[PDB]
């Protein structure tokens, strides 16, 4: 009727407006990929350059005012560190992982608050998937001794852990310091659940089964510690005393990696104890007992890594 | 030396450009983050206000010119379509499942050119992958009897259906119209596939593996004929004779489409009447035809469907 659009026209006199505005921002939005780009280029040359400047020091001070040549090692070692904070707000690009699961997306949280908000979200994943896979895994180990149900146990665990290389590569370029190994650990946890898969049921999966179904609940307990020590490092580091709560939260972590890291080597040489037995007709039996070799001494003596930098600083 | 750090502050009489040029930068980038949120909400009250315009003119139409009240149609279907190409430029928010596997990083592509480059990566994606699930799928078919390579075959398939659903989702939220079926179709064969894993090694998995394996391999072959349809249509549209193309791969494509539809018919009944042979022990027979009867009733439908529009347009 008339007013049906004379109400018509009440919405549409400012839809002149933000066709106005979407203008005004289309523009600002393709000045600003201009600024991210020049911005790019500039601190990647000179920093190539300054490492060039580096090497042409590092092969004097040998030979060589001991410290006074010295005394421009502090002086690019903050700035290059200032180009860190620099390039912390550019856009990066996709690693070779990355770009096979998603493709050439950007995904680096162009802020600070947005990459604590990430690494958040990223912590309670990893908690409300660890209440499933305590769950799950507490009926596979005691309620219900089936094969589909515990193949339902690996799939989810493979999709887990391939949930977690996507979530730790998206941490990787947004600014996290995750050691090399802590996302390998998760390519082999991913392969010895796929090889669980694989394995047929019969004698060697049943003398294997409540040992692994009740490691993987304990992983699984170890990781609640886990998520409130990690989560009260990154809510307190965002707000001396820290270091009181660091070496309290660690100290309380130790004790239960360690006995997670050695029940990874108990997990096996069980594996290769029954490889040597004449019932065996498997091979996932010796291809479990690697990543457990694997996730032993890569865990292990990385964790002893850590504390043997937090030992120092 | 003395020119050593003569070319020290030669490399940094830009530093405090860069460093004043990225003061200008993270100024913009924020300035440019509140035009977003301003018009996005802006365009998204607005939407939601038009189709309550038009529920209030919907009512009337039936009880009643009569084209001079639905000629404020097409002045809101274009409208609320002009929000659409709108939004296309402003970053939306991931769905349930992209914040699952990746969390709240945004994936969307702020550019024209960069849907296309986007969508262009993944059909040369899909076809990358298909010259290696045909290459793995042709040894396990005709080269190797084995169990771990098929194991490795249905592992992949797995891996490359998960990427799909995870490439089809970014998609999906940077404009593109695919059908509900299509990015359904991939957790099915996900499914399917991974039900193809736990099945054990015996009578019947033997008596399906020539089956399976031999479509998987066509189903690669017809991904061949996809890509050049796909990547065809990708790089035409973007510059009448483009329906004389599209009606060319078209009628090139339906025969291949539609024998591998019958092709997953045969694969369900075949499962449905190994079911019935009391030689068969195992569910992942009878879980297999339910996907190969869903894959058929589902593409075939749809494929129908995508003709009988194209028809008439
Ligand atoms: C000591 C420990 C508990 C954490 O100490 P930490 O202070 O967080 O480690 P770092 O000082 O090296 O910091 C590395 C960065 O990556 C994170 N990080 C540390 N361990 C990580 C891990 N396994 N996975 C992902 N991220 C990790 C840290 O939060 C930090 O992030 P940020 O600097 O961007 O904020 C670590 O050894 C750990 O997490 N071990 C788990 C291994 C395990 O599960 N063993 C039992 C198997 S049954
Ligand atoms: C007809 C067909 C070949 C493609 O026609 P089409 O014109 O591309 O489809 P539409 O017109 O509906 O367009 C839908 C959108 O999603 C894309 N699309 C179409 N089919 C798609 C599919 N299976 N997967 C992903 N995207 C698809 C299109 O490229 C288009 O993208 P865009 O508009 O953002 O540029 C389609 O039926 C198809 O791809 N079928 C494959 C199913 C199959 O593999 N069957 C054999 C099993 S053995």
């Amino acid at each position: 009727l008339g007013d049906c659009l004379r109400n018509w026209e009440d919405l549409q006199q400012d839809f002149q407006g933000i066709q106005e505005t979407h203008r005004l921002y289309r523009l600002k939005l393709e000045e600003l990929t201009k600024l991210q780009a020049n911005c790019t280029n500039s601190i990647t040359r000179q920093k190539k350059r300054l490492q060039e400047l580096a090497l042409v020091l590092k092969k004097c001070r040998p030979s060589l005012s001991m410290e006074a040549a010295q005394e421009l090692e502090n002086q690019m070692k903050e700035r290059q560190g200032l180009f860190f904070d620099m390039e912390a707000y550019l856009p990066k690009k996709n690693g070779l992982y990355l770009s096979l699961v998603l493709g050439n997306v950007n995904v680096t949280l162009l802020s600070k608050q947005a990459k604590f908000a990430y690494k958040d979200e990223y912590e309670k994943f990893k908690l409300y998937l660890t209440i499933i896979l305590i769950v799950i895994s507490f009926t596979c180990r005691f309620l219900l001794n089936s094969r589909v149900t515990d193949a339902a146990f690996n799939f989810l665990l493979v999709w887990y852990y391939c949930t977690l290389t996507i979530r730790e590569s998206i941490l990787i370029n947004n600014g996290s310091r995750i050691k090399g190994w802590w996302v390998f650990a998760a390519y082999v946890s991913t392969f010895l659940s796929g090889v669980m898969l694989t394995w047929p049921d019969g004698l060697m999966y049943q003398k294997f089964r409540n040992q692994f179904l009740s490691f993987s609940m304990y992983q699984s307990f170890v990781q609640f510690l886990q998520y409130y020590y990690q989560s009260g490092c990154l809510y307190r580091l965002r707000a001396e005393g820290f270091q009181s709560w660091m070496w309290r939260g660690l100290t309380f972590l130790l004790p239960f990696l360690f006995f997670g890291h050695f029940w990874q080597l108990f997990n096996a040489l069980t594996l290769f104890n029954l490889a040597r037995d004449p019932e065996c007709k498997e091979w996932q039996v010796l291809m479990c007992g690697f990543p457990f070799l694997l996730l032993f001494l890569g865990n292990f003596f990385t964790t002893l890594r850590v504390v043997h930098q937090k030992f120092h600083s």
